[PDB]
């Protein structure tokens, strides 16, 4: 078990430290609750619980959570909800140009990544791809990578208008394109149970669904606008057991083949014992041989220089993540980490500060009526994850708003409260048992904006 | 307080030991639960509860019963259900030719006893009558001794066919008959409250109901078959306070008089100070004087030699039980033992291994729809017995199947699950509060067959 020459050691250590700290903050709540349940409800109950909470979780608890526990029993569910919300707040607060130039040199003025809403793909940008979130990098996760065409088209139009009017990334005459990346996931160890649940854990079904959505988006962009407007499409598959990516190389015209791809597992295997420059040569030629391969991978021409450079950089970055997983877990995630191990249900736009693998179940929705199935899937997952142990389900309803648009924050807060009430009236049996805990938050759309808590009522 | 010369001392000691052990196994659960309720739900709750259970009940508990008790509170109801099921299993496991010859010498090839479903009559065979359960001795208990004519006729036909084809008890030409015994019960101390609840605690009502059912069965056998096919009928009353039987002596033609009977209390009183052979002479003549008495006991002729010998043996056997009660409780059962003191509700065919007085409430039924009133009576009894103390009601659904018939075991298991679900949907308020605990079991119809637990779902 040696180290790859291209591994980013200090970045790996930093990422591991952040992951460990956040997961520990979320996980230490349960032992504290178990200790609390053994404290008699005497006259010293409140003081003892408060000092124990200060010693364990680093914060105290509101007296309303403990004031009437002597007559109403231990308020373990309320303490759990409060502690989970505090852990999420602490994680976000603790988290809180070169990428644009690199994208421009590769021939793109904007990169749009649409991975699956699976929790195992949450850390796709900071861990698997090592791509920072910039003003021109977007991450819109959907269930089964089934991203919506209309909003992507609107984003494309907005970016093109910005290029035409101000040329913020670059002037409109530059021959750069809009890059849309679709990410599917699969499990090598358990293909039939640990795959994409949106497609019945069928690897090829997820692959073809993502490819079809990419093709539909490209054709919609072509149809909606004239003068030969077009976009570039990229397809990436992630093995959730080893966090290794296979990138489907487009041909000269940009079409993607489900069989023409570069797999980073064999690349890591065959570049382990070489030297940095030689490994870079290896991946540079390997992209070419994969793109020029025949048979089922028959492709017309070869991909552009920018495409190949971008894919090579992606593979080099993913090598560090493969090495990170090998170091931390001996080459494969533990059996508990292979499946669902989420700590809370994220509803709305999600958090850009806690992009950690298998931390939360994300349900991209603006209305419960439109995407109820995501909420039901999350509740079903947490029924086994949490309700089996008797713990309540924590739900963070987070939304982003644009401060430039007048009245946007109030509308966003109203939307958050509406979502909270809709999730309340559904699963009303779980509500009556206090098995659902909520926290509502809003944030400005700018990167690094503070997160503001809002009252549930 | 001296001992009757005909008392079976070692048999009495053995029976008392078994009764004490079984009742202690069932009764020691509650103090253990009360001790458990005082254990704080700390980190040592599971270990302490398990070691206490091992020390007290002789067995441990599944972790699922205690794993989430810290957040859901003490699972006293679940532990109660599990411990009661384990006690029943232990009692059955601990329990697990001459009689046929004696029956044949008395002129019967099969004996069928149909006592009331009252719990105080549960130990009628091993204690009150000292009659072992053989391949030709049957015990079908019904509420109010209201045994069903059709199944008795079917059993008679099966036995007669076996005699004709193989002659297993004896050849068909032998002048033996099928003996049907009906047992009613009454209370001397509290006639109006501790009598047969199926007849409003009216002694004469129970007597005439049992006599009418016996007459109906005899006439049905006579009508259904020609060549003068007939059966012998016997009527027995049991005083639940002293476990003493009065046997109604049939006349020469087999008819029974509600007033012509031999009472074993006066027999025990008048045979206490004599010697064995003299006491046997006394009961032999006493049968004759009772059968030859006039007035309201006017009967045509005298009973046969086999009938009188059988009745004399029954009285001699019941003398030992009278002596047993006198020894253990000073001549009468304690006031708590006079009424209802059952530990669980037996539904189905009952257990032949725990035939102990006042141990369980038995509800002979194959469908809740047909005999719902028995279930309601049992639930009403246990509402005062158990629900007053806050304990749940334990219910053992036990059924017997014939392994010779293909597919019988699966059908029996399906029937048990159907009965369990039907009892669940009724009394749904008790179900939601976890006040009903169930255990489902099946057993082969052969005597001594193992009891197999089945899953509730
Ligand atoms: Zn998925
Ligand atoms: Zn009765």
């Amino acid at each position: 078990t040696c180290r790859h020459p291209l591994t980013d050691l200090e970045a790996n250590e930093q990422l591991g430290r952040c992951e460990d700290s956040v997961k520990n903050r979320f996980d230490r709540v349960i032992p504290f609750l178990q200790v609390v349940a053994g404290i008699p409800l005497g006259l010293d109950y409140v003081t003892r619980v408060q000092e124990l909470a200060q010693s364990s979780l680093g914060h105290t608890l509101p007296e309303e959570l403990l004031k009437d526990n002597w007559i109403s029993g231990h308020n373990l569910k309320g303490i759990f909800g409060y502690a989970t919300a505090k852990a999420l707040t602490a994680a976000t607060e603790q988290f809180s140009a070169s990428a644009i130039g690199f994208f421009l040199d590769c021939g793109f003025h904007a990169v749009d990544i649409s991975p699956c809403a699976d929790g195992r793909l949450k850390g796709l940008l900071p861990y698997i791809l090592r791509l920072p979130l910039t003003a021109f990098t977007y991450r819109k996760a959907y269930a089964g990578s089934m991203f919506d065409i209309e909003d992507d088209l609107a984003q494309w139009e907005k970016n093109e208008l910005r290029r035409y009017r101000e040329g913020v990334p670059n002037t409109a005459d530059q021959p750069t394109r809009y890059l849309k990346i679709a990410v599917y996931h699969f499990s090598t160890s358990d293909p039939t149970h640990s795959g994409c649940a949106a497609h019945g854990s069928n690897d090829r079904a997820a692959l073809e669904a993502a490819l079809t959505q990419l093709m539909k988006f490209r054709e919609a962009v072509e149809n909606a606008h004239c003068c030969g407007a077009s976009i570039d499409i990229l397809l990436i598959g992630v093995d959730t057991d080893t966090d290794a990516i296979r990138v489907h190389i487009p041909d000269s015209k940009g079409f993607l083949n489900p069989y023409r791809y570069v797999d980073n597992t064999v690349t890591y295997a065959q570049t382990l014992h070489l030297a940095p420059d030689e490994a870079r040569v290896i991946i540079h030629e390997a992209i070419l041989n994969a793109n020029r391969s025949d048979g089922w991978a028959k492709g017309n021409g070869v991909a552009s220089e920018g495409m190949r450079r971008f894919i090579g950089q992606l593979l080099i970055n993913n090598l560090s993540q493969i090495d990170y997983v090998v170091n931390r877990h001996g080459g494969r995630y533990p059996p508990n980490d292979i499946g669902h191990a989420e700590r809370y249900i994220s509803v709305g736009d999600g958090f850009d500060e806690v992009q950690i693998r298998n931390l939360a179940y994300y349900a991209h929705l603006d209305t419960v009526e439109e995407n109820a199935i995501d909420v039901d899937v999350g509740i079903k997952i947490f029924t086994k994850l949490n309700l089996s142990r008797g713990l309540p389900i924590p739900i963070a309803i987070h939304y982003r708003y644009d401060p430039n648009v007048p009245g946007s924050r109030e509308r966003t807060v109203v939307k958050a409260r509406r979502i909270y009430n809709a999730i309340k009236e559904r699963f009303s049996s779980l509500d009556e048992q206090n098995l659902l805990q909520f926290r509502l938050s809003v944030q400005a759309q700018d990167i690094g904006s503070p997160i503001e808590e809002v009252a549930s009522a």
